[PDB]
């Protein structure tokens, strides 16, 4: 519980721009599993994780450190590498997306205050 200049760089800034780009759709709510039809999804990855679920953390203050989320970020790029075949168009679409958020991050202000 807790609200910083970083987390709120994190959810105004580096969310935001990620969230309506053209590749975030698969990205903006949990894996369904049973809808895409990958019954073995939840057995290869362990921690699910997405859009949706880190922008309503940062809407309720979940977070101490942006540090904290930046790793469930990276827990949702990592998952889809993890996951799926060299070749889908999804890892496409994640390294495209990981690329903007790593440059975000390298601009995050630096006085984590509050
Ligand atoms: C296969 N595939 C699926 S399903 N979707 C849409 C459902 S959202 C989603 N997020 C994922 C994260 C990791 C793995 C599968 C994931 N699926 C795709 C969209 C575009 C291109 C390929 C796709």
């Amino acid at each position: 519980g807790r609200v910083t200049n970083q987390l709120q760089y994190l959810h105004k800034v580096v969310m935001k721009a990620l969230w309506k780009h053209q590749f975030a759709w698969p990205f903006r709510q949990p894996v369904d599993a049973v809808k895409l039809g990958l019954p073995d999804y939840h057995k290869i990855i362990k921690q699910p994780m997405d859009m949706g679920t880190i922008k309503r953390r940062l809407e309720n203050n979940y977070y101490w450190a942006a540090s904290e989320c930046m790793q469930d970020f990276n827990t949702m790029f990592t998952n889809c590498y993890i996951y799926n075949k060299p070749t889908d168009d999804i890892v496409l679409m994640a390294q495209t997306l990981e690329k903007i958020f790593l440059q975000k991050v390298a601009s995050m202000p630096q006085e984590e205050q509050e």
